[PDB]
């Protein structure tokens, strides 16, 4: 059996609606030590990692390990029938069912759902520490803005270290924001180009964390990085 | 007949909460209210409207009318005026409507629609609710995502549905709440035309379910110091 | 050329004034202040913009420039355009460059066309000043009604398949009427064409007559005016 209690369950609804767009199911290893998940697109272009802590989780109980197969597209739909209301997640042992129990503050209102969960085991393998060339936090908001206002311009960004550039039939458009919340590490400088649709498909966890970060390396994928508090932290993954 | 009421918004909520319901009704223009009565297309659904006279600032009405509307073409008339407006309603065969405040006055070409409403008895009821209306409204909406039916059972109220997607069971314990139940009763409902009700939301916030196996449901909201909008629908 | 707008907001809801009713027009960039004069695709419809250099911090025009844009095209170039963000043009191509520290610069291709007619200032019998966001609820309240309003002298009439629908006005923003009574039956759906100005002013004035097309004019802060030409049907 597992059980997590989360007082705000909004984390949760923010979560669920982060990775909706990009990824449809995934292994969750629903694990003693927390949630790690890690889960790839259908064209295989972009990797997300989400890892949710059992410390945050006021109640936490995972009697015996488990990989649960998740349908996110219904999950984010029933967790839609909630932003304060306090969610606890229970999987009874060997049932293919997830139980989601939404709790008001006022015990006026108590909703209970079930979900039917699937058969995805894939093992997940396990990124490097890596040193990154250039890295950059800035405002979620901003890097939003940035990435949607170029969309309308090209279909992909170029970013150098900071500037961003993107090109179409339209015309041009250049954006570069200087040092100030924005900082900016730059060991070896680097331009690497990316579509921008998979970073709109990013940008929907701007609300899990205020500050941002882009870590970028010719030897390896970017990695934009939302940090979720106490929890843990969301790594979207994509390549040039 | 002429009518005046200075909570236009009264009159705008209203037509917006049966405009989706019905697209035509008789109005019996009556010196002691504005009642109304119509049923559905698809004939699962009754509407019953009164409009008490005293609400009504100044009420002339002499003799008796039947006034036959079309919802939808006045829906878009009221929704003109802003929920502030004064409106007056006049008639002879057209329906004459004015907004105070500028000031601009239209007319709707009235229809031919005279079926004559039938008395409908006060029944007891087996379960009766009164919830705030907001909760029945996400209760329905976030049930129909689920499923297309919600079972409304008593005990001294759970809302459940079941879907493609899984089950869900939502349960109310006693603004305020409160389930009169003579008899423990359990009905399924279906939830579109439920969220067909909730569209007269703006008009109060007590919504009362009166529920019993033998008789419809009878979502029942209550336009203040006028009457009230009771919404009857067939179990399934 | 280079024409530094602090107000940025201007441009901004400039462009989205015409955006819809032309979807081409000559911007004449010249030294006493952009001009602009096009007709709608179904030339029934003149807007003609006036921005004068004086409301631009620097401004500096050494040529008669004639910029073919894209107003379409300039809509969306010109998002990314937050309120305050200060907005420069530069002189094939135009730039747009944005400052707020983050500072976009955006640069679009121009199209090539047509000349400019000179309208004069002609004698109207009726003219009207109302709050501006009031003619739109005007405009958008009676188009449910029907498809043309009748304006006469202020009074606002509109007849549909519902029934016929009429608004009404007096002399007290405020409103002000003036010389001979006029009624002239006009398009609904090109007048709310001009309602898309209504964020740049506050005062709208139905500049109307008989013997010439409606005048609907908007006066942008300080920078100048919008005018709108449009013609009654018959
Ligand atoms: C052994 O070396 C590998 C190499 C690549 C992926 C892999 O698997 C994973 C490991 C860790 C985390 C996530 C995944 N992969 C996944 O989770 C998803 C399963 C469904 C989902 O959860 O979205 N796999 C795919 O998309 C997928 C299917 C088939 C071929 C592919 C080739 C390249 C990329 C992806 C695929 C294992
Ligand atoms: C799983 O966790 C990881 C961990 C580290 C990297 C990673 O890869 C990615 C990360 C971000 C974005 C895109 C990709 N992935 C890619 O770019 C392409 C997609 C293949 C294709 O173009 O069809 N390669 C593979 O996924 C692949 C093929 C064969 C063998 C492999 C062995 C290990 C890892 C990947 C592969 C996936
Ligand atoms: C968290 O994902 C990671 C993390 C760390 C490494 C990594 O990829 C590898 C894994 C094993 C062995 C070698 C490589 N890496 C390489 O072979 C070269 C290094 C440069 C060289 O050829 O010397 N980089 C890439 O292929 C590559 C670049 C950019 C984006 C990419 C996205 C997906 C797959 C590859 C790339 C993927
Ligand atoms: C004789 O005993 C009855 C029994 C049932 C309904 C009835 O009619 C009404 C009574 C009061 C108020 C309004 C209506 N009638 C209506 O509402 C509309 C027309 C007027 C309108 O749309 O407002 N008729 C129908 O729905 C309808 C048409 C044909 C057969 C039906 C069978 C069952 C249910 C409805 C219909 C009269
Ligand atoms: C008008 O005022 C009333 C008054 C009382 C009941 C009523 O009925 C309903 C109320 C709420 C929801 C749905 C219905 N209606 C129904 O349940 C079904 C229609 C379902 C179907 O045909 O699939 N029958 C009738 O309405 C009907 C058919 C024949 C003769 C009748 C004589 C009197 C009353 C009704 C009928 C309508
Ligand atoms: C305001 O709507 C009303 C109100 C009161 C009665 C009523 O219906 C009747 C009218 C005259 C005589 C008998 C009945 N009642 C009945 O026939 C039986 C009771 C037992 C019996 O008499 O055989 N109830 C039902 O059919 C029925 C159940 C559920 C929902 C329904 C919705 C529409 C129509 C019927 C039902 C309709
Ligand atoms: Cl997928
Ligand atoms: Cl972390
Ligand atoms: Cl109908
Ligand atoms: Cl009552
Ligand atoms: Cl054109
Ligand atoms: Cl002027």
């Amino acid at each position: 059996m597992f059980e997590a209690r989360l007082v705000q369950g909004s984390i949760l609804k923010k979560v669920l609606e982060a990775l909706k767009d990009l990824i449809n199911e995934a292994c969750w290893d629903i694990s003693s030590s927390g949630v790690n998940l890690q889960s790839m697109d259908s064209s295989h272009v972009s990797l997300v990692q989400l890892t949710l802590r059992s410390e945050g989780f006021d109640t936490y109980r995972c009697d015996r390990n488990l990989a649960m197969g998740v349908n996110l597209t219904s999950m984010s739909k029933i967790l839609k029938c909630a932003n304060e209301d306090i969610i606890t997640l229970r999987a009874e042992d060997n049932a293919d069912t997830l139980a989601l129990v939404f709790e008001a503050p006022n015990q006026e209102k108590v909703s209970d759902y079930e979900m039917k969960l699937m058969d995805l085991d894939v093992e997940q393998l396990g990124i490097p520490e890596q040193e990154y060339s250039c890295v950059v936090k800035m405002p979620s908001g901003e890097f939003a803005r940035i990435c949607r206002d170029l969309s309308h311009i090209g279909d992909a960004v170029v970013i150098s270290c900071v500037k961003f550039s993107a090109s179409g039939e339209l015309g041009n458009g250049n954006i570069k924001l200087s040092q100030t919340a924005v900082t900016i590490e730059m060991n070896e400088p680097v331009q690497l180009t990316f579509a921008l649709r998979y970073l709109n498909f990013f940008t929907k966890a701007t609300p899990l964390s205020s500050t941002v970060t882009l870590s970028m390396s010719a030897d390896v994928p970017l990695v934009v990085e939302y940090k979720i508090a106490d929890m843990g932290h969301l790594k979207y993954y994509l390549a040039p």
